[PDB]
């Protein structure tokens, strides 16, 4: 039967170590694909990593340029937790830049896109065969979220977004079932711009945090009924700003409008908004994509002026990070579901440019009841050892 | 139970994006096989790839020289969809350099011919054992459709040929059951001459799209009817000539002949004869292996006057291209057979020569009854990495 | 259901080889993993090799300097018996570096320690997902056994040490059950420091002889019960004192003190307690680790003026030896326990360090009831070819 | 159930291929290990190649002097069809420099020797774990078929050999069953001296071509009955001596002796002794192990006189042969038992020294009913790469 999003979140008190492939360390001298946009998705009986590979290892030669996101190479694979994306373990899901994947309980539902900036188009994938697709219907680089999809009962809701990545574009949210539309709605609500949502379901509910890259500094939120076939946006009214770039903290948030500083870019990212139990995830540079933690933001969904009464240290403020999001272990055994969340050390091309690829190690983390200590982790790798 | 060609082929409106390897991109830094003559070919439960290896990697040094077509080092291998043919993932079908391969719905028939020119002989295998063997009936190179065969309630034939590939030969069409000959027939019909076949069935029919190597640029057609085990042969009419090298499309083509132009020449080719949901493939240049498309051509089996009404650009013209055969998941879920097919990417010998080699990578489509955008699908390799 | 000690340990007459990797010398060109801290460890339907990876090649340059015993990219994996750890075949069972496992016979208890020296966590694994977190309690390296543990009708204990490494610490026998903490109780008895420990059941009886790495040259045992959730400490009396570096072999050992030589040092271990059937492990040279012998010495456990009776050389002294636990493969078929333990032969730092890696190889061996010849298994591997 | 040899030979008109790997073309780009003395072995659902790694790589630095034979870095390995034994595809079955391994038809026995000249030991597995040992009896390299042995109604007969491999030496027929000593014998009949047998098994009866290796060119056979646990020795009579090296075809064989002209000296091989569809193997050079031969010689067994009426060539003369031994798809479908062989084609040291290697490729064929053409397989690796 289709998994159904029966239990609320567990306590999260601290985040123990969940998993960490080492893919840019090991594959200085293994065969690893080059590999942007990672996620971690389970399925009943095991847990993967995913990535979007661009069609080559990072020692081969094809490596240079891996800095851009959409050529004809890339692709969703998924691979055996902490292990690194190679040649010989990845699998191809789909052929695409941009994906998105969850399993309904039964079996698992993949979606790529693919094509040109113009007019591109979706595939989604259920069972491992191509079932339904999908046309570009604003004609300027269709997208997904580049994070696992959420589901109940069958119903597989997945965040596209067509047209400006700096302006007002055309969100959608589809409403899939083994493949099948089963329902599509435009975006509706308060967010004014959303790109790469993060999502996660509990109590028949589901949860996303996306990213505002035209004027939000502070993560737009997209609350979903998988039953209803239904939503609702927002922001993370929360002053403590989760986005990358962003201006400094201030001391009151937007609820319903993005708050201004920065403009025509961001990361993805995550967030787990629980009430009390409500954790925030966030680059800890302000600048760049570097260093990343968890700060316990009590109520930041609905709290305007909420700050944080705890945090941990995921990866240091001089360490490369970059894309993050949320997945759970959905068929874990447990009365709740143990939140988690995986961040992307990005290396290579624009920041470290000695090498001419572009990277990124995997790091993942659920979390604990127990008030655990902390570790940063690093990608690891030495650029001077590619050189 | 054996699979059975119950349904008839879904409406093709556009072609999506199926599967593609990048082996040889990713072949650069990996252990890559070097291969031709590929496919793609589906059981009850998964797809693959399948191809003739070399025995040996593209990085390899006895890579020099794998232009060759028939060596003893060769071999059909199959691996996971989308992924590159590796030393480690590849598996051995058989041994030879020349097969067939297809599913039965219980389990799979592959076929490999190996041996000299004029003594070869072809080993029928059956759930991965040897049952029947067939020796040369005529003396000269014996050899198979190169692409995925078809089953009706355990009936698949295969169409071989043995004689000169320049004139008159002897082709024939086999009908196997579990690796046994239940009853094979000469050519009939008013095909010239028939190479390398591309099939697939629906509606209890087989049909098999072929390549005139003496005389025709408008390849041959044989349907086949698994049923009664009797065929017939023919052309396709249309005046939009598929072959390669290929004169100049006329305006009225050819039913029952060969069109004239181009002579002792040509390249496996497929395509899609169902009515006005009628598509062909051909490579868009008219000299060599290179560009590959798509063309709505109505009627084209019988309408000796077709024209394009629709069309899709698979690879560019200034990319590589080569083999394209047909394929299809008749095990998936839904009320017809979606239409696939791949083009091989060649790169190497003869035409990019600074390299000793010749390899190929693999692109697959399968069809869509939406109406989507297209992009071209290159191998993405650089020979001067090469180099 | 879980399995049941229910067996005594078959007659040790001799020792017959049972696993063997070569994983140094076949690493000096295929892409094998660094590691150390190795064992073995079965289930119901297989066994395997298992080690706490350095996230590096060999060959790889991130293997400078693995001569390190914790770092971020340390973590358990496990792979196919007798195959080396390979970047391709070597499954990540959870991310740290101390760790234990055991099958409980219905499925599989891993647990990972991570983190800074002064504030590490550990986490329980079972079926593969998190379950149980554990943070330090003495806040000084949390360490585990670094070799399997043992479970009986779901009981599985697990020896854990927190605090110093040369003087008092606080030692825990934890009993999980499903990866739930169902009872933790300090260390008691006579044994004055406990360090990795190596156990081994029958008779519903769980052995455990692990290191007192602070005073110790005759290693200490830990008795324990899985039905009761008690246990008891203790030292081998045996005059044949079996760690590394020690003193040399008196006339009479102490049972419960730690006989004097050396201070703050020693090596992972094991042994055979079974009456005259009583089995130990040591370094054959008593001033590093190099060579390794197994010695027949009856009552070990209580005669503290017991000789050597037979027994047999595993490793010449001129070749490099390492960490030995023990593991028995308790879903083999029989009437009894086949006694089983390895020996990890470890290569690079600091020993030979013309290189700036250190890994090891694996040699694994199990009792036999005949009286079989012997032979030394050295890693095979030559450092020259690493230059 | 245990398999019970209840068929007859097929009728052997020819050989057709069956598998080929071209390990050493692709090992010199591909982690391939380096082995010698293979042979392939079926199991009820999949076929597989065989063979004594080196424990290192072709291009590995360690491969210096793997010309050696018994090192204690020699192990049994298995893996697919036509692949090669590569590090990260090959299974380890157990450790050792001389096997034997064969399916009951409920799992499998593999057995390996290991241990110094003087002292080594055997051990039978069964099911993949250690049950049964088995010590030197005569003290000089306890040795075993290095071929698949044939098992019938559980029982699995093994010939062993310990003591000169130029004189009298001591040969026992071992009976096992689920890896347990049923009865041993000593060998009886008039074979003067057992090297290596090859077997098969039909109509409830074994046979076994070995290789005298200190007096005979006409390699004698066992004859074994798994029922009564009987067996007896005797020679080919024929004068189409199958050894090698060995002096020219006389015109009367001997039945009863060894028939003279060279000693202490030859080459694992095997025969098809079945009445008139009788096939013998031999090497085609008479002075080194090079090319190779299949040639029908009817009643060769007895015959005394007998002399080819057909044949087949497998290896050319001028390219290098070595090992073969005889495997048959017991588990096939059919009447009969498709006879089959492989051949180990030996590459590098002592004939082509330029390496300081020694290993080998493996081309397997299996017997038809037609009368198909023939084709030579060589190896088909280049030394000169390799310099
Ligand atoms: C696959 O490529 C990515 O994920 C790129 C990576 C890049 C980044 O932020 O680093 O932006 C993503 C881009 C988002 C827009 C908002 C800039 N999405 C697509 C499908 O092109
Ligand atoms: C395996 O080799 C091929 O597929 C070769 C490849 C070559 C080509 O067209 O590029 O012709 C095929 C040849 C066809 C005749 C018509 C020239 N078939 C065989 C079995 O030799
Ligand atoms: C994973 O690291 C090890 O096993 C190290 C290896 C090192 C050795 O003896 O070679 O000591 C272990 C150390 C033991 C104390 C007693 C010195 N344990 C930890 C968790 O740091
Ligand atoms: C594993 O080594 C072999 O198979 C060696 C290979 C060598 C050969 O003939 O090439 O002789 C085998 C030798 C046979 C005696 C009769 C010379 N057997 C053992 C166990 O040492
Ligand atoms: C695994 C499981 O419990 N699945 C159930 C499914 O059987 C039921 O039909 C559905 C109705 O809400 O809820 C879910
Ligand atoms: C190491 C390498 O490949 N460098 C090249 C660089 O020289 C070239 O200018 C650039 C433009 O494509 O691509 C990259
Ligand atoms: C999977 C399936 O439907 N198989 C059927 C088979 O059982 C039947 O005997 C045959 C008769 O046409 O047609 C097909
Ligand atoms: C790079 C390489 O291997 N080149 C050789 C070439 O020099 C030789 O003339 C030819 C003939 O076999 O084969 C190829
Ligand atoms: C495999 C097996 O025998 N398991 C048994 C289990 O069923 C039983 O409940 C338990 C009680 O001691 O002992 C054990
Ligand atoms: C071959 C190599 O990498 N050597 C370096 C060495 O030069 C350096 O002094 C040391 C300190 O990190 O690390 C190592
Ligand atoms: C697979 C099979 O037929 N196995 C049979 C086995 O059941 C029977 O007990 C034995 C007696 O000869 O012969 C064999
Ligand atoms: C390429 C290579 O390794 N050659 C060496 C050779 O120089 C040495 O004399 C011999 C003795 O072990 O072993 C081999
Ligand atoms: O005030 C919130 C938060 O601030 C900081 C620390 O002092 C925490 O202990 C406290 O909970
Ligand atoms: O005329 C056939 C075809 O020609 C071209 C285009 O104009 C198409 O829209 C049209 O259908
Ligand atoms: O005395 C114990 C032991 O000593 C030594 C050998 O002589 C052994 O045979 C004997 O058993
Ligand atoms: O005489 C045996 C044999 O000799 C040679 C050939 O002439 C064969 O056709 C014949 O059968």
């Amino acid at each position: 039967d289709f998994n159904n999003l029966t239990k609320g979140l567990c306590t999260i008190n601290s985040w123990h170590i969940y998993g960490k492939d080492n893919a840019v360390r090991i594959g200085e001298d293994s065969d690893v694909l080059v590999t942007r946009e990672p996620y971690v998705s389970c399925d009943p009986d095991e847990c993967r990593f995913y990535a979007l590979s661009q069609g080559t290892t990072i020692r081969g030669k094809h490596s240079n340029g891996t800095i851009h996101d959409r050529s004809q190479y890339r692709a969703l694979i998924s691979w055996p937790l902490s292990s690194p994306p190679t040649v010989y373990n990845s699998r191809v899901e789909c052929i695409g830049w941009s994906s998105t994947s969850c399993h309904d309980g039964k079996t698992r539902m993949s979606i790529c896109i693919s094509g040109p900036n113009n007019n591109a188009s979706a595939v989604i994938w259920y069972n491992r065969r191509p079932v339904t697709e999908i046309n570009t219907w604003a004609r300027n680089i269709l997208r997904t979220q580049e994070s696992e999809c959420v589901c109940h009962n069958g119903v597989c809701p997945v965040v596209f977004t067509d047209g400006s990545a700096t302006g007002p574009a055309e969100t959608r949210i589809y409403y899939f079932k083994e493949g099948k539309i089963l329902k599509w709605e435009p975006l509706a609500g308060t967010a004014k711009h959303i790109e790469e949502c993060s999502c996660y379901g509990e109590r028949a509910e589901i949860t996303c945090t996306c990213r505002d890259n035209w004027q939000g500094s502070n993560r737009p939120v997209i609350r979903i009924d998988p039953v209803a076939m239904t939503h609702t946006s927002q922001y993370i009214c929360s002053p403590v700003l989760t986005d990358n770039p962003r201006p400094n903290d201030p001391t009151v948030g937007k609820c319903n409008d993005p708050y201004p500083g920065n403009n025509n870019n961001g990361v993805k990212g995550f967030s787990y908004l629980d009430g009390v139990n409500t954790w925030l995830g966030r680059t800890i540079s302000i600048a760049s994509r570097s260093g990343y933690e968890m700060l316990k933001v009590p109520n930041a969904l609905t709290d305007d002026k909420s700050k944080p009464t705890q945090g941990q240290t995921i990866v240091l403020n001089t360490d490369w990070s970059g894309y993050s999001g949320s997945f759970m272990d959905y068929w874990a055994e447990g009365e709740c579901y143990r939140a988690c969340f995986y961040v992307e050390l990005i290396r290579g091309r624009p920041k470290e440019d000695k090498v001419w690829w572009t990277s990124n190690s995997i790091v993942s983390m659920c979390s604990s009841t127990e008030f655990l200590g902390q570790w940063d982790w690093p990608d690891g790798a030495k650029i001077e050892y590619f050189l």
